[PDB]
């Protein structure tokens, strides 16, 4: 489907997902369309979603200082497989330009990966989170 094809643009983490696995992931991902200036994550928020940027630019702030710019195929959040509870964000995440993001909630991603344990190992090993927001 269209979402599955969109997710494949994030090459390495989705490499090797079978049709059933990619379909199950795609059903839980949503496309977020953020206009300039919209804040996607506030400092201190629980890190309950993983974000893949499809296009557009994102500002990461620590305090009110811009500390990173993320763009196409960059990823932000925290690895979801390391703790039973979500961490809190060390920074604000805001759109610089119009942005299209693929967003999956933590609970939904972990539930899908329950059904695909070998893919889950590949996913967390090959995920290279561009900006780890864990405080």
């Amino acid at each position: 489907g269209a979402m599955g094809r969109s997710l494949l643009q994030h090459c390495k983490p989705f490499r090797g997902a079978t049709k059933g696995c990619l379909r199950a992931l795609a059903m839980k991902f949503k496309t977020t369309h953020a206009p300039p200036g919209d804040t996607l994550v506030h400092a201190g928020d629980l890190l309950t979603a993983l974000y893949f940027i499809s296009r557009g630019s994102i500002e990461i702030l620590r305090g009110d200082v811009v500390v990173a710019i993320l763009g196409k195929n960059d990823i932000f959040g925290e690895p979801l497989n390391l703790y039973a509870r979500p961490g809190k964000s060390n920074g604000d995440v805001r759109a610089l330009t119009y942005c299209d993001l693929h967003k999956i909630h933590r609970d939904d991603l972990l539930e899908v990966l329950d059904m695909y344990p070998e893919f889950s190992d590949h996913f967390w090993s090959s995920l290279e989170i561009t900006f780890n927001l864990r405080d």
